[PDB]
C-alpha cells in the first residue's frame, strides 16, 4: 500500500538551518522526479560547492504547484 | 508598534489541510508587505460563502525563491 521513493537532494546551508530548526517547512523545486506525498528527502547541507558532512531527513506531507512557474512544485516538509 | 494582522480567505480544501498541519505554507501576492512575526487569520470560504470558522497562524519564515513577479511564499505557524 505505500512505497515512499527516498529523494536526496543538496541544500544549501542558509536553507539547511531553516529547515533544521523548523522555521523553513516547504521546499521549492522542480518536479523532476516525480514527487508524491510519503516520499522521503535526505537533505544534504552544501555550501559553496562542498557538501559540509551534515543532513536531515523530512516527509513531503503535502504538495502544490499552485502559482508556480512551470515544472516547480512546493514540497511541504515534516522533518523527522 | 506590533506585528501586522492579516485577514485573509481560504478554500475549504485548503483550511482543512492548514488545520490538520498538513499544509505548513501560505502563497500569496505580497502587496501586504507581509513580515515575519505578522499573524495571518485565515477565514473558511468555499464557492463565495462564508462558512463560519477560522484559524490563527503566525508568519515565521517568508521567500520569493523561484516565485512569479510580487509572489512570496509563506511560512505558516498554526496557533
Ligand atoms: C531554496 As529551497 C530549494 O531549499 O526550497
Ligand atoms: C492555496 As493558498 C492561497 O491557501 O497557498
Amino acid at each position: 500500500q505505500q512505497h515512499p521513493t527516498i529523494h536526496t537532494l543538496k541544500i544549501e546551508t542558509e536553507f539547511f538551518k531553516a529547515v533544521k530548526e523548523r522555521r523553513k517547512t516547504f521546499e521549492i523545486r522542480k518536479n523532476d522526479r516525480n514527487f508524491q506525498v510519503g516520499d522521503i528527502l535526505i537533505l544534504e547541507e552544501y555550501m559553496n560547492g562542498m557538501y559540509l558532512d551534515d543532513e536531515c531527513e523530512a516527509e513531503v506531507i503535502y504538495i502544490t504547484d499552485y502559482a508556480q512557474r512551470e515544472g516547480y512544485v512546493v514540497l511541504g516538509i515534516e522533518l523527522h
